[PDB]
DNA sequence: TTTTTTTTTTTTTTTTTTTTTTTTTTTTTTTTTTTTTTTTTTTTTTTTT
């Protein structure tokens, strides 16, 4: 009688295979299209 | 006697770091109002003269 428990279970993993796939849609929305913030010539006295 | 190119002066503009002020949110704070236990007052009955 666990029809109901296991079918219900995957049908939430369905619908939420959904999610992590919208998930990676909002990487790729967020994905850069840039990189590392450079530095001053300043920083570069002072770090490297 | 003349011309060309480069290394010095100075001048202009931008970014990053570090200057101040105001507002919003959070914390400590007594007055007023509300809640509970109570010592004084009121009523009735029984017994005795």
């Amino acid at each position: 009688k666990r029809e109901q428990t296991i079918e219900n279970l995957y049908q939430l993993a369905q619908l939420t295979q959904q999610v992590q796939a919208d998930r990676i849609e909002i990487v790729l929305e967020e994905r850069r299209d840039e990189h590392f913030p450079p530095m001053s010539k300043a920083l570069m006295e002072t770090r490297s």
